[PDB]
């Protein structure tokens, strides 16, 4: 016999990762192409969409030239950045650089939209945040500044991998998981928010068609075949937003499954059965549809995360231009066998925050310092404080029934932090290494089901897994005492607001 | 000719310092005897009074055996600990260990006294604090626990050097500066608080006679001559409390002269013309009489001072048993050329405080931390925060007309701190080295006037001074901006109180 593969891609924020997936869950011919970002962190966060496809071309070229036969690639499926704004003309050419999710320039427009429609009405219909990062504001903001370009507007792409899917098949579509993030989509009606788009003079024709991740969008076109070297007619599946693929990739499949992304920034996620939406949160809470039939990923986005620890390296003598390796090492060494006093408390919002609280301005403090306070206790309180933010998020997400938390990211390198998190959230943790491959595993599994390589996604992931860890469980604690420090921690955030 | 000398002593908290003073302001045959303190910092702070005299004997012996002729000693004068409680019997023997000023065990008794008499009445009459450290509470507390000993009570010594003066002459006296500290003395009537002592069943006979520092208490008695080797009849002057002698010693003589003691703990002092006492302060403010005719030293006692800096060495890696030298060095190096952000604020009450605020419990915090905050900025903010406490104290003392601040103590070793203090208090500083000799210079000068060696104290100090510095002046500042950070600093202390 001969090997067949699924071409998997992630169009991520800083790079494009790819691999050819065999039926046994093996990921081969792994590739990585770096993408540039524009804006220098002064407000704008943009990319040239062509770079994404350019990246896909380069990877496919490198595959054929590495002896891979494009006919043995039985399907193409991608994940990528969610919540983009990308305006295209009639020939599918960008009218503007892609504006990324982290761009939040349109403050006044989001304010207006919320005022005009009612925040409770919008929340009630979208089940998600309407903020400066949402697509409607970015679209309004753009129409006003570029009226000519706007005249030529024909399509609005809302996820990075959707553009590449467009380049490949010539059809404009997206997944419900990504749609959720946009603040343009109604989960309950399963449709774009018609009256809201019409009220601002935007046609439905601008919207992509909604598709299941496993549905075929179309086949690779003759032209795309010439551009990439894929075989014309090779199935291109819809795929899904990277949050969806990453969580699928690590086995987040069942009710009360949960996930934690601990990078420079982070997010905590709880999968559950789709329920009637509750009252507006006083903390940005996403509810992503479409990852599993009948289930919703409840996500709390965290802006102060692994960056809190990174900051604290200053405490052990780190300076602006130095490699951080030796300092993470000292910090870990120093907090060994240390205990944090009930009175010592670190509030970790060194940057503006969304969850668990809206803080447009930082609120960073070290409280309860006495003469007996050591630097080691400080370092630890930082981890504790960061973990208390996380417990706050879990409380918002309703995670009291979650048994196990899948953890990814560089943040998990702090053994001391993990311990803080398990203990304070009172949940077990399992670390999942190689976070860059996760969305690819998820995609490969959904593709495998569609190709009839496997009966289910679950079955697929569990096999690759025999291919290759000990769960970390919480120490026993004075529930009630950890709980009192937790409430005080809440009172401190409020009190620091004056 | 041949040298004549004044025997000067300071009966301090941790040691007895002494020297023979010539007429040119020279201090010779310097001695130091260490004293032990009992209580292990668990509440009690006591010493054996006999140790004080024992120390004086040993020093005088060492003088005669070093070729000094006791007849050339023309007067004996001492300073020492103020605000002691020392109960003696009819033979002048202690009925209890001397209870030092820092002892504050009698919480309930001070509370009772204040309730019974009115805090405003007491303040109005005593012009000083009535607290657990005051002599009346300690006396009540002692009578209740030792009724037998109390039956034998005949004299109550209120300053350490007064006991030694008692051992030397056989007369019981004290100075008005020390009397002030006791909460038993009425400045305006110039007398002990009769109704207050009588109301608690204590006779006036227990009180020492009030004397000027320069007045002769008596001559060395035959017996004391045998015990010490001094010449019988050698004048023993009354002398004064160490705060009085230390400030005299450095030239604090004129209205709006000021003084700063920056040790582990500290105090700030402003000399001014005796005025009608104002309303009770919400911050422990002493008003000491008797140092200069018609003038009053206004003192703010600080409990968080050089100990704040000492604590901060933890930040640069200091650990419990290590020598501190190299760490003070790094901290100084690290804050060089650094600026403290207007938003970064350190509240330095790592221990309970009296001035500028009553804080029975610590209130230590680092506020306004952002991601850009460095350790160096932290170190500096600590100094700034400590200095802001000091500015608060100056504001309480009414120091807006003070031109120059005489500074003593190990605290002054931080060049960076001095700069913070000058800038924030907006006053010039002059550091006075060898703080242990200060009370001796002061005593020697007052003695010199009495012996007709010099026409005035001022004249005396200014000469020794030709024997041997650049004043440090404040940088120009946005008054108004330093002032806004100062007010915020006040608001933060209150807000941290919940
Ligand atoms: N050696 C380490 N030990 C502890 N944490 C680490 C270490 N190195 C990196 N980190 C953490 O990794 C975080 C970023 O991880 P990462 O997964 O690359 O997220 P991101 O792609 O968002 O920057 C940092 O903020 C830091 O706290
Ligand atoms: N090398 C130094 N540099 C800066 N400050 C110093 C240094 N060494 C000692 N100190 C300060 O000295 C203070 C104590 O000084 P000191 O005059 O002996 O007062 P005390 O007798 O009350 O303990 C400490 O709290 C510390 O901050």
């Amino acid at each position: 016999s001969l090997a067949f593969y699924i071409a998997t891609f992630d169009i991520g924020t800083t790079e494009v990762k790819a691999a050819l997936a065999d039926r046994d869950g093996g990921l081969h011919f792994q590739r990585s192409i770096a993408l540039e970002t524009y804006g220098d962190g002064n407000g704008p966060v943009e990319q040239d969409a062509g770079d994404w496809y350019d990246a896909v071309q380069r990877i496919a070229s490198s595959w054929w030239q590495s002896g891979v036969d494009a006919r043995r690639v039985s399907a193409i499926v991608l994940s990528g950045q969610m919540q983009n704004f990308l305006p295209l003309d009639q020939d599918h050419e960008p009218l503007h650089r892609a504006v990324l999710y982290s761009d939040k320039r349109p403050l006044k427009e989001a304010e207006e939209i919320n005022a005009r429609h009612g925040a409770d009405n919008l929340w009630s219909a979208l089940e998600n945040p309407m903020t400066a990062a949402s697509i409607l504001p970015k679209l309004v903001f753009w129409r006003a500044s570029f009226p000519q370009a706007f005249g030529r507007l024909r399509h609005v792409v809302l996820g990075a991998k959707d553009y590449v899917v467009l380049r490949l098949t010539g059809r404009h579509a997206t997944d419900r998981t990504n749609a959720s993030t946009t603040g343009l989509y109604r989960p309950k009606d399963d449709a774009w928010h018609v009256e809201l788009l019409a009220d601002y003079g935007f046609s439905l024709d601008l919207m992509p068609r909604l598709l299941e991740p496993g549905e075929q969008v179309g086949g690779v076109s003759a032209l795309a075949a010439r551009q990439t070297g894929f075989v014309s007619g090779t199935p291109v599946l819809c795929g899904l937003g990277d949050a969806g693929a990453a969580t699928l990739g690590v086995g987040v499949l069942d009710d009360e499954d949960a996930y934690l992304h601990l990078g420079t920034t982070g997010w905590l996620a709880r999968l559950t059965q789709t329920d009637p939406v509750g009252d507006m949160p006083v903390g940005t809470i996403f509810r992503l549809a479409g990852i599993i039939a009948g289930k919703t990923l409840q996500v709390a986005p965290v802006l102060n995360a692994g960056n809190i620890l990174q900051w604290a390296l200053t405490l052990v003598g780190h300076r602006p231009g130095e490699d951080c390796a030796e300092y993470f090492h000292m910090a870990a060494a120093e907090v060994q066998g240390v205990t944090v006093p009930d009175g010592l408390l670190f509030v970790p919002y060194l940057h503006a925050e969304r969850c668990p609280v809206e803080l447009p301005a930082p609120r960073g403090a070290l409280l309860g310092v006495t003469g007996a306070t050591t630097r080691a206790q400080i370092l630890l309180a930082v981890l504790e404080g960061a973990a208390l933010s996380l417990r706050w998020c879990a409380e918002l997400l309703g995670m009291e029934k979650v048994g196990l938390l899948k953890v990814v990211g560089g943040g998990a390198r702090s053994e001391a932090w993990l311990r803080m998190i398990a203990d304070n959230l009172n949940v077990s943790l399992l670390v999942k290494p190689d976070a860059h491959l996760h969305p690819l595993r998820g995609l490969a599994a959904l593709a495998a089901v569609e190709l009839e390589w496997s009966h289910s996604i679950q079955d697929f992931l569990r096999e690759a897994d025999l291919r290759e860890s000990n769960i970390l469980h919480p120490q026993p604690c004075d529930e009630g005492r950890r709980r009192r420090k937790f409430e005080r921690f809440k009172q401190c955030v409020e009190t620091l607001g004056r």
